[PDB]
């Protein structure tokens, strides 16, 4: 809470989780899961390092990352297939493209219209690491103790001043920073809605408390 | 426009307040009479939101069959700002959540809105506000899930988004905060439609598993597709 916007950008960056490797249809649904299953316990790591977060108790950590953890999984994707125009990169060996999709193909195509996105946003890797960290900390603060969601919009306010930072770092005006924000927020309320969709897609499955309190490692 | 155009022609556009046409038997019917009659001033209200009538019919279709669950639960929230545990219905429909238990389903969603409610109190969250954010989630709740007419189409509703961010901050500097709680307030609104966002489609499934669940394309169009 006390870091300055350079240093929390340099604390994202150096948290940043590695690219794992993928290990028919009925095969592709297996290494899919396979795959989000071994980058779960990265984004714990992952979310350890964000600054903020092990202030929380571990119970409400728990709850953000139960909240939280399909969005992540989905951004890094999108991440990774900004310059893969019409594929997801699951992997360095595990690029598909849409016909591989064809519930999944409705999923893929959200999925490929945010990776365009951010492609025409330009969306740099400093404002990506910002992005994922108010995915962890903005997607289980409404459903939850009243200090510690203060703790959690002290946080986010930090991120906030973290972009703006980035933003006049890169030479945009006062009115692109404030548009430029608000744009990158407005693709998190997307994101939501393929998680939540991806929910549904998974149901027709979540990691359990216990098993995230032990990734946690108290 | 300017921001302050922009206000006034969203505040202008503002739909009525309507009322319910009681026991835990009927509650279901009357809440879906009253989202019937609410739909018909959304659509109203959406033609009179700047930029979105510029759009193809067919597209601004799309935009309200992707947000119309949304409007119709920021109104909710709204409207029950000021009356915490309890949600305003109409002003002669107001339910707390123990009355949500008679439906399987309901009281987690239930207790989404209320949490929004407290949230929205909890920044003190201004009129002027509001009218953006719903207008916000108009334009931006469908975009991401729409050719050369569509690349078109997509420019304009950024720019229009680009328009209500910028009323929005105007809003917040004129009332004297700081560039830095401009940017802080911003975010902290717009975070918020993500949550909005979730409670949809949480809402959408409670629809479908009691199940003329959401308005068809054609309806939509019809009451869109207006004549002269
Ligand atoms: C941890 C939870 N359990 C273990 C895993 C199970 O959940 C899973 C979680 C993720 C996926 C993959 C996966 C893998 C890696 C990645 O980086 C991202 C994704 C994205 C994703 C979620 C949308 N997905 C799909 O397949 C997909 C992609 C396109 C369209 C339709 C579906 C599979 C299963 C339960
Ligand atoms: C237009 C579509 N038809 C309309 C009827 C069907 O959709 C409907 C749309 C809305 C509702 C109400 C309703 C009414 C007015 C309002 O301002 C807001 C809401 C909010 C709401 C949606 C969550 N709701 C519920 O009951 C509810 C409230 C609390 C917890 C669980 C459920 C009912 C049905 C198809």
């Amino acid at each position: 809470l006390s870091l300055t916007a350079d240093q929390m950008v340099s604390a994202l960056l150096d948290a940043e989780p590695p690219i794992l490797y993928s290990e028919s249809e009925a095969s592709m649904m297996g290494l899919l899961t396979n795959l989000a299953d071994r980058e779960l316990v990265h984004m714990i790591n992952w979310a350890k390092r964000v600054p903020g977060f092990v202030d929380l108790t571990l119970h409400d950590q728990v709850h953000l990352l139960e909240s939280a953890w399909l969005e992540i999984l989905m951004i890094g994707l999108v991440w990774r297939s900004m310059e893969h125009p019409g594929k997801l990169l699951f992997a360095p060996n595990l690029l598909l493209d849409r016909n591989q999709g064809k519930g999944m193909v409705e999923i893929f195509d959200m999925l490929l219209a945010t990776s365009s996105r951010f492609r025409m946003m330009n969306l740099q890797g400093e404002e990506f690491v910002c992005l994922k960290s108010i995915i962890l900390l903005n997607s289980g603060v409404y459903t939850f103790s009243l200090e510690e969601k203060d703790h959690i919009h002290r946080v986010l306010d930090k991120i906030t001043d973290t972009l703006i930072h980035l933003m006049a770092k890169a030479g945009l005006t006062l009115q692109q920073q404030h548009q430029r924000l608000a744009q990158l927020l407005l693709i998190l309320s997307h994101i939501r809605h393929m998680s939540n969709k991806g929910m549904e897609h998974l149901y027709s499955v979540v990691p359990s408390y216990d098993l995230l309190l032990e990734m946690l490692d108290a």
